[PDB]
């Protein structure tokens, strides 16, 4: 009768990450407006995760010694108040910033709000909440930039942040009545230097950081697309929005249909065989989109089944790296969740920008190859990761 806290809990989630995937295709409607020009596209996607990696070190011990109740609180409310600013921006660098501040939204659900799942719930019930959250995160890619294409062909891009305000309006007072306070150490100091040290203890952990390290390169290639294929299939290949989603079907299909296989093979392939089989699809699906644009700059077909065919890799193998990488380090589980997290954002976000780059200066060619390498430091991690 008060499952009203995990359900608010996914939806917040579900606005936080539309706060993204929504907005990528109505970037193009954002820099015309301001007339900024295209290379501030990917910029806005680089923003929002910057400010995802900003605050994760804190938030878990910081709520654990104040409450959960008014940290999670506090979050939900900044997402409000950020979403709602972005409509004030006068240019494309006060745009970006906003971005930036919003992202740090993204840090209070894993930190603070999935902390309080597990310390609520029985083993059995936390499984269920936690697949329906894997769940939203597999839908949001797909339906994101769909939703997104069809919304700003009709409608304002401001009107996108009115949305995701009000959905996080809702979340805020069922967990405002639902969510009980669990936190362990209430009243308890916090040390940054005990902290700090804790994070240089993780750091130190060799095969911790290859894991995690490896998750960041290996999903580069698969954000990249959703940071700029909007300037590629639009602006550089000149085609309609209606083919801007169609080609995100394929490959954001893929990935469904290779975590569903994982969940099918799980019972008879242990964790280190189900990276090794993902890793064909992954390296060769990363290699045709290399060769076919380097042959012909203009073969985004070619581009695009490539694509699909290492995004299908991800879904099998991914879930699975999370799982080693966790168990890779000792410490408590809180830190070194947190310490992934950032380190795959670090790669993503700089990542991002060289991929920008690298397109703007040599087409899809440069966009595939630059892909490629991240797809064989993956497999250079793996070789010793993997033992
Ligand atoms: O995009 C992915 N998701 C992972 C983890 O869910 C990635 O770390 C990520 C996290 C948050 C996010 N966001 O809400 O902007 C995007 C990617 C795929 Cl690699 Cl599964
Ligand atoms: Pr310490
Ligand atoms: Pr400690």
């Amino acid at each position: 009768q008060a499952l009203l806290f995990p359900l608010c809990l996914v939806l917040y989630t579900f606005s936080t990450y539309i706060g993204n995937m929504m907005i990528q295709p109505g970037m193009l409607a954002v820099v015309e407006q301001y007339q900024a020009g295209i290379d501030w596209v990917p910029t806005s996607m680089t923003a929002y995760l910057a400010g995802g990696m900003f605050l994760q070190w804190l938030l878990g011990p910081l709520s654990d010694r104040i409450g959960r109740r008014p940290v999670m609180l506090a979050g939900v409310v900044w997402f409000i108040v950020t979403c709602l600013a972005i409509l004030l921006a006068q240019n494309i660098e006060q745009f970006t910033l906003l971005r930036f501040l919003q992202g740090i939204s993204l840090c209070f659900i894993g930190a603070v709000g999935y902390a309080a799942i597990q310390e609520s719930f029985e083993e059995a019930v936390c499984i269920k909440i936690t697949a329906l959250m894997a769940n939203v995160e597999l839908i949001a890619p797909l339906l994101g930039p769909l939703v997104g294409a069809a919304w700003i062909h009709v409608l304002p891009w401001e009107g996108m942040f009115v949305l995701f305000a009000a959905l996080a309006a809702i979340s805020f007072f069922g967990l405002q009545r639902a969510m009980p306070e669990t936190a362990t150490r209430i009243g308890e100091k916090l040390s940054l230097k005990e902290l700090g040290r804790d994070y240089k203890l993780v750091l130190k952990n060799g095969r911790f950081v290859a894991g995690a390290l490896a998750l960041g390169f290996v999903s580069l290639p698969l954000l990249a697309w959703i940071a700029q294929s909007p300037i590629i299939i639009i602006t550089g290949e000149q085609l309609s929005s209606y083919e801007y989603g169609l080609l995100q079907v394929p490959i954001f299909g893929a990935l469904i249909a290779g975590n569903l296989l994982l969940a099918r093979l799980t019972s008879r392939r242990t964790v280190r065989s189900l990276i090794i089989m993902g890793g064909w699809p992954i390296m060769i699906g990363l290699l045709v989109a290399a060769a076919a644009t380097v042959i012909s700059s203009h073969a985004y077909l070619w581009m695009t089944a490539g694509l699909s065919i290492y995004a299908f890799g991800i879904g099998l193998a991914n879930a699975g790296l999370v799982r080693l990488t966790l168990f890779a380090s000792d410490m408590s589980k809180g830190t070194v969740s947190a310490a992934m997290g950032m380190l795959q954002m670090l790669i993503f976000t700089v990542g991002i920008e060289i991929s920008k780059h690298a397109w703007l200066n040599g087409g899809n060619g440069l966009f595939n190859l630059f892909n490629l390498v991240n797809g064989i430091l993956w497999l250079s991690l793996m070789v010793i990761f993997l033992k």
